[PDB]
C-alpha cells in the first residue's frame, strides 16, 4: 500500500582497437570503458561515482570518475576482468553496485570492440530523496 520500486538503467561498455603501430612502450591497444545512462537520461542525479579497477600493472589502477563522462581512455596489452562500482546517492542500502567488466580486446586481424552491456537496477521502496535522485534521473516507478 506504501510499496514501490523505481527501475533505472546503466549502460556499461568498452571499445578497443589494435593501434596501427603500437606505442614505444609495446601497447598494442587503445581501450576506453565507461558507465553511462541512456539518452535523455542523466545519471549524475543518482550516482555519487564511478570506480574502475584496473589491473594492478597500470599506474594509480584505482580510477574514481566523480562526474560525467564515467570512463577510463587507456593503452595496454591485453584483456582483464575489470571490476566496476557505481556508488549512489544513497543515504541506505544499497549504497553501491559492483559490477565485474569483461574488458576483452580484438585479436590481431579481427575488427575494432564495440560492446554494451545494459544492466537494469531495480532499487525497491527507496528513501523520499534517493526515490527523486531516481526519478530525476530518469527511472520509472512501478507500484504493485
Ligand atoms: C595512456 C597512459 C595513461 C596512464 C598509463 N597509460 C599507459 C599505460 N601504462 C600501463 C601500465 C600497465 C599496463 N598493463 C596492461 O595493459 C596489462 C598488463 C598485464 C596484464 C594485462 C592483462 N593481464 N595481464 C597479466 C599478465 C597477465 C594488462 C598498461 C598500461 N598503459
Amino acid at each position: 500500500d506504501n510499496q514501490c520500486t523505481v527501475q533505472v538503467r546503466l549502460e556499461l561498455g568498452h571499445r578497443a582497437q589494435l593501434r596501427k603501430k603500437p606505442t614505444t612502450e609495446g601497447f598494442t591497444h587503445d581501450w576506453m570503458v565507461f558507465v553511462r545512462g541512456p539518452e535523455q537520461c542523466d545519471i549524475q542525479h543518482f550516482v555519487e561515482k564511478v570506480v574502475f579497477w584496473l589491473h594492478d600493472s597500470f599506474p594509480k589502477p584505482r580510477r574514481v570518475c566523480k562526474e560525467p563522462p564515467y570512463k577510463v581512455e587507456e593503452s595496454g596489452y591485453a584483456g582483464f576482468i575489470m571490476p566496476i562500482e557505481v556508488h549512489f546517492k544513497n543515504k541506505e542500502e544499497p549504497r553501491k553496485v559492483c559490477f565485474t567488466y569483461d574488458l576483452f580486446l580484438n585479436l590481431e586481424g579481427n575488427p575494432p570492440v564495440n560492446h554494451l552491456r545494459c544492466e537494469k537496477l531495480t532499487f525497491n521502496n527507496p528513501t523520499t530523496e534517493f526515490r527523486y535522485k531516481l526519478l530525476r534521473a530518469g527511472g520509472v516507478m512501478v507500484m504493485p
